[PDB]
RNA sequence: CAUCAGCUACCUAAAGUUCAGGUAGCUGAUG
């Protein structure tokens, strides 16, 4: 929930930085430089925190009543800070607007695209130092990322032993190089005493730094200056810090013995180095390997001072001089990141990522949300019809609000808050999302009772969560503003608030490409969640997946003639078979009636002839007819076939691959004979008529066809594992050896979409009917159609009682509209009514929502759940009756 | 080549920058700022040119004879320039060394790795400007690359209808934002006259720049300052440049009428803008669109001055303020890149590039050049044996040269210059490349004659080209020095080097990991060359490819039982078959003797039975013998089988797929029956005995087995296409329609390695024999073994005459060593002799070098070239005969 | 909180394109 803010209530995280001087002239004439730096730091830290936490607004109070942003500007130091924070351009992330006595900085979230640097977060200073010749350089964010990746790569592989000290070698004199400085510094370090004003024969280098003591508080100044050099040396190659050496004259100076105590100085140096932040990519976690030594300075055997030399060894990993200058938002406060958190965020590579959704979002957007100059479109279709029939005035009111927009899309929802995974409000009738070119995105929240006090907060929160989901889940990397607007139906004429929310001009959708990008992000967001729009776009998404998978499978039409295709539960092989026949006709240039489809059930037969131009018959018709004109045969639900009516396999083999007795004919034809098999649903195991599993070659196992919900897929996976644990004696274990849970789980994570699957038990008939009627009413309120719901009973003798109870419950809930409730059998797929039939009659058919009603069958039958889940795409509701024992 | 350099003859590109002052105090005290800036610019341009051209050395003469790098360092301004040029650290690229009166800067080539930004070249300044609030920012190299990619991506996707009007913008009453300043600037631009010192109601912004006219030369100052603002505006969003407006006081100042001519000022502004460099990603290539306006200022109806306002519209792709501040080395000179060349190198994505070679380079290095502490090893073994037998003291002299190097690898070559694709020198006996830990890489060049004056130049050029190849082709991104040394065999009075070559200590192989990386780079370089070492590495590389491809193919053992495998020419199906038998034994857990391999030729059967533990017989033996214990059958060269001895296909099918009779046992066994087919190598094409092509299912086409030279694969591709143009009349062309030329070309590029394929025509027996003898002698000098060479005749009757001619030729040419040259038949492939037989007897067998001796068989047969190429791995020499008398 | 030495912009005198300076910015040292 966003923090309450009644004046300028933006649907963003708002950071109040207090009273700030603004304007180029006003900033320049500031006399208190400390206050100037304080104001600059507050604003820049807030910007960095907002850049790292999804964007937001910075609100600053303007002290000058005569200040005008048009005539005065921002300020040179503020702009310099912005350019330091955003070297790629602050225009892409910052916008400025003056609202009366406030100045607002609109911060867009830091989200790089593919064609840019792979920086995950923003930093002022990384505070990782690297030694470049004779300078300790505070690395930029990109430089720090390079260093982190190099250290991680080096430490991923181990370095045991490391006996590469190699005693010592011979030095060289005729040639001077940087290694000579390190050798000379090491010779200096092994000394124990120095003569006063002793000349040093070496200068600073990559491994040598020269420092001098101060004529003021000495230990605190060393504590400020040391971390930079220690970090720089440890990070690059190691080196020496020579405190007490004059840079220019190269003479030993040292600190006077009265002004410092060498033991205390040693302890302070050790303390400051020990507390330096560190990150390790290795497991041993070595500490910073350093050794400090005090060298007494003597003037004619008289103690005069000390020279402190610190040896810093190369570090295996990164060393921080302090915590990085990077900020995030935590509990509505700008919080500094620690070194450990900063490295973790900087090296993140997560940006659970759906490959297929982002691959097909463009096609889904071009199909479902086309950006055209063809008047404003109201989506989704079914929900809009229900809302407009429920309220006559709603449609005209929306057109009045939308005007004067000519091109755009308005996407309705029963609850947009619930659509994005947050709380549904009962007092909210619906939410409409207007998306148009050269317009801000507007979220209209229609209320039932205008006197409800939570409308403003609900709309603001919903707009905020939608934008956050679009940026994070949807991957939207643009400037978009969602304006929450509270609307009621009580007055046909509705007018906005006296303080309309305003955003910079850059926060509108500039063109059609930006509108298309936002709509593609919305496709991703909706597919990631649970709603009616998710279910409908999920059906379209599954169609695209079926098309690509069917293309891959048809590539085997030129490699095989006879093929046994083993399919896991829930792969949707009927759709695969339909597209395969399409490819057969295309490739073999045959007549559509030359391809034959053989299935076991008649409802599936009716469905297939309705969806294909090829000849489809049941196995009974296949055995009772003549098919001399058939060249190719595709078989489905072959596991339910029977040998009682003859050898269907021999007949199919003879048709597709006819042998010649006595040859004579030179036009022998070999045809396609593909059998789609599902070993996991082989029930009532009599003589199947199939050849033995040893002779079922060549074979193909289909693993990546699961087109159901994640919850439904997990139920089927659990059932498959349990079945494999205790396989029935009537099915061959060798066919079950081809199914692996790991491959099945990988396919589920690749394809399946979030859905609904719940179970309720110990319910009487009236309770089960009541649950189904209430849930169906709830689904119809959200925009679901009756053709999306199927109620399936385990046994066919329960149909009559269940139908009677369902009519009673549904008419009881429909006390306003006395319309007769129509149920249709499994053959009514083209119908727009709720399908009510048995699980065996619905074989090969699937619906978005399935209610499964069964008696108590604990350990009596272990197949019923698998069959129920195979007919459901998004919603599965398992209901179990009460065991009537008396 | 390399420019001659008597002093400091480094095998690098040396840039001489003349006399330069060095040292911190010397640079700081320098009074002539022009001379100081000039020296800094010269050095920094040389460094950038070397970073972009494979590295090199910079030589600067030191004017101060008392200067010492140990005690004076380099200088403040020089180090600052390095930090701008190399923001990621100059420690990884720059090394310094004083050598007498010269200071040397060693520049390592700029080569980004996986853990770095994808910057291809180094630049001081992109000179691409971007408007950040009220500043025109000269973008860095990384920022410029990001901007270039953004514009390239935007021009990749079409922006149609060019609706850049952006409706109309009006000023809001109470909201002030950055768009308001642009609107106010447009209103000011539309004005025609001004008032003297009249105030402005807007300030600078992203679209507004205020500039003042100068009280000096006006046109030069305008022409100097304008390109930055024009580039910045055209690159960000467009804007207005208001010349004549005071930024501090915000009134119109203007320039006096007597000081400039407005027509002249407009013309110079036009000329300046159209002279700006510009790069385009689009196709229209529009020019930079700008509009200049002169606003007269009138003070009481008196013409006082003029104000120039320039309006710039958002450019399509890119505008440069001037040529990019980046350099390369072109014709031994530091040359500034132009805008077009700079964008090309910046956007270059070339890193042909062998994917498989870089994948297998690590395994190849660990197998052929192991890095352990096992004393210095000599490679390659065959060439080393030849060299040490011909020169008795060579091994001892080499051993004393390496001393005291304990661990390392010496890689000999008859010509290392030839190995890297350059000119071989007959005056050079051999080159030995020493690679060792804690040591520089040394290239020893042994000369037969001490008095040859070209020895030093040859050694230096070879070292330079080898390092360049290692960096470019090999992908080596470390600091490595290849020190060229001249070595003399006969002269025992070994004169030491007058001027030893010195490199910074960072140019040694620091540890074992760097040694392995350098060796992997050398493996990549060798695999991209034509040499003996490349041929041996290619053999091992092809073995790894066979392992990978056989594993992929064995994945089908669980899916098929009978499989018709079609193999392209040059697929090496015998090696695939051998590994498949291993997998059959592994998977079905059967005895090795229960797997039967069937081929046609006796030589292939012999080769297979030494290569595998499974049973292997020919087709005649298979038909005659009894194999009731055989469970799986793999058949090779099935296209050559003969059906006059019976039905081998039916016999194989009954063994692998027996038919049950009398029922009783339900444990029928189904065995593997894999047939390897080569449709293009069917000679004497009678009834094969295979089933008709309509019944050869399931099938698999293999194209990813091409394991020969690029040239040999290209020859086979030509012959395959000519086969497809005029198909044979004894079989249906349906089988030959499964071989696509594009797939074969893709496979050849993916796997094949560079080699030799030469054709010679119109030669009598004596010329052919002499040519083969001279070629064999040349190969034997390079380290080729006699087991690498096979001489194959088209006609079996020519074997004796060719044998006599070849024996005479090699006895005539072997005047230095009377080795007994023995020719082995096609049954002695595993022997150490040269194979001399016919093409028919060598079927299924390969050798690295093949000599094909054929008569004038043009327009008589058409399989000869394909068959000869199928037997050659790296070298193919096709020789043709004339009409000789009896 | 001051001061100085180094890195682009802006400005004035000087000179046939040098030059003297001056200003606010960026970051090293001292106080
Ligand atoms: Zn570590
Ligand atoms: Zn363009």
């Amino acid at each position: 929930s966003l923090k309450t803010d009644t004046e300028m209530p933006y649907p963003e995280v708002i950071v109040d930085v207090g009273r700030v001087i603004f304007g180029e002239e006003n900033r320049k004439k500031m006399t208190n430089s400390c206050l100037k730096r304080s104001e600059n730091s507050r604003i820049i830290r807030a910007i960095c925190a907002l850049l790292n936490s999804g964007g937001g607004v910075i609100k600053a109070e303007i002290d000058d009543k005569t200040y005008s942003y048009q005539c005065h500007g921002l300020g040179q130091d503020l702009e310099t800070s912005f350019q330091k924070l955003l070297p790629s351009g602050s225009q892409k992330y910052l916008d400025y607007m003056q609202q009366g006595h406030n100045l607002l900085i609109f911060v867009k979230s830091w989200s790089p695209d593919v064609f840019s640097l792979p920086l995950r977060i923003c930093s002022l200073r990384s505070n990782l130092y690297r030694r470049d010749v004779t300078s300790a350089i505070n690395l930029s964010a990109s430089s720090a990322l390079e260093l982190l990746r190099e250290k991680g790569f080096r430490a991923q592989r181990g370095r045991p032993r490391v006996k590469k000290l190699h005693p010592q070698q011979v030095l060289n004199r005729c040639i001077q190089e940087e290694e000579d400085m390190r050798i000379l510094a090491s010779e200096f370090f092994k000394k124990d005493k120095l003569m006063y004003k002793e000349k040093l024969n070496f200068t600073e280098s990559t491994h040598v730094a020269f420092k001098r003591f101060t004529t003021k508080k000495v230990i605190p100044r060393i504590k400020e200056m040391l971390p930079h050099y220690v970090s720089a040396f440890a990070n690059t190659q190691g080196g020496y810090v020579l405190i007490g050496v004059d840079d220019k004259s190269k003479e030993v100076v040292g600190c006077k013995w009265e002004k410092v105590n060498p033991d205390l100085l040693k302890k302070e140096i050790e303390n400051c180095i020990e507390k330096l932040p560190t990150f390790h990519f290795c497991c041993e976690k070595p500490k910073v390997n350093f050794t400090t030594k005090i060298l007494n300075v003597y003037q004619k055997d008289v103690l005069d001072g000390y020279v402190c030399v610190i040896q810093v060894e190369p570090f295996c990993c990164v060393v921080f001089a302090e915590a990085p200058d990077s900020w995030i938002m935590k509990d509505n406060s700008v919080t500094r990141l620690t070194a450990e958190q900063w490295v973790v965020m900087m090296l993140d590579t997560q940006s659970g990522y759906p490959i297929k959704v982002h691959k097909f979002k463009e096609a889904l957007q071009r199909h479902l949300f086309p950006v055209t100059q063809e008047e404003v479109q109201f989506k989704p279709e079914s929900l809009c019809k229900k809302l407009f029939s429920d309220h006559k005035e709603l449609e005209g009111l929306m057109k009045t609000l939308i005007h004067p927009c000519s091109q755009g899309i308005v996407i309705f929802s029963r609850s947009w808050a619930g659509d994005v995974g947050f709380r549904k409000e009962q007092n909210v009738l619906c939410d409409a999302l207007l998306i148009a070119v050269n317009s801000p995105v507007v979220l209209y929240t229609i209320l039932i009772d205008p006197n409800w006090p939570g409308g403003l907060e609900y709309a603001r929160n919903t707009a905020h969560q939608l934008k956050q989901k679009l940026q994070t889940v949807g991957g939207y990397t643009g400037k978009v503003c969602i304006i929450p607007r509270l609307i009621h139906l009580s007055s046909t004429q509705s007018r906005p608030g006296e303080i309309p929310l305003r955003y910079p001009r850059s926060y509108r959708l500039a063109d059609e490409e930006e509108m298309e990008d936002l709509l593609q992000a919305l496709v991703v967001v909706s597919l990631s969640s649970r709603s009616l729009l998710s279910d409908q776009m999920g059906c379209e998404f599954f169609n695209l997946l079926i098309m690509e998978q069917s293309q891959l499978l048809s590539e085997s039409l030129q490699k095989t003639r006879e093929l046994f295709i083993y399919c896991f539960p829930g792969v949707r092989k009927t759709a695969l078979a339909i597209k395969i026949m399409e490819k057969i006709k295309d490739l073999f240039h045959c007549k559509p009636k030359e391809i034959l489809y053989v299935c076991e059930s008649d409802s599936l037969k009716d469905f297939v002839t309705q969806q294909t131009t090829c000849q489809a018959v049941t196995r009974k018709t296949f055995m009772q007819g003549e098919f001399l004109k058939i060249k190719h045969i595709v078989m489905d639900e072959t596991e339910n076939f029977c040998s009682k009516y003859g050898n269907w396999y021999m007949k199919a083999k003879n048709i597709t691959h006819p042998k010649a007795k006595g040859t004579g004919s030179e036009n022998l034809h070999h045809g396609i004979l593909w059998l789609f098999l599902d070993p996991f649903q082989i029930h009532h195991a009599d003589v199947n008529g199939l050849p033995p599993p040893s002779a079922q070659f060549p074979r193909k196992t289909i693993t990546s066809g699961i087109h159901c919900a994640l919850e439904i897929a997990k139920v089927m996976k659990e059932e498959m594992k349990r079945i494999k644990e205790n396989p029935p004696s009537n099915m061959s274990p060798d066919t079950l050896a081809l199914f692996s849970e790991t491959a099945y789980e990988e396919a589920t994570s690749a394809q399946a979409l979030p859905g609904v699957c719940e179970t309720k038990t110990n319910l009487t008939t009236e309770q089960i009917a009541n649950y189904v009627a209430r849930k169906c009413h709830s689904l119809f309120q959200s925009g679901y159609l009756p053709k999306d719901i199927a109620i399936l009973c385990r046994r066919g003798e329960d149909r009559g009682r269940y139908r009677l109870a369902l009519l009673k419950a549904m008419e009881l809930i429909e006390t306003h509209r006395p319309s007769e409730v129509v149920f249709s059998p499994a053959t009514g797929v083209w119908g727009s009514h709720i399908v009510l039939d048995s699980i065996q009659q619905f074989s090969g058919l699937e619906r978005t929502v399935v209610f499964g009603l069964s008696p108590e069958c604990d350990q009596s039958e272990e197949f019923h759940k698998l069959c129920f889940a195979s007919r459901a795409i998004k919603h599965l509701y398992l209901l179990y009756e009460k065991r009537a024992a008396y």
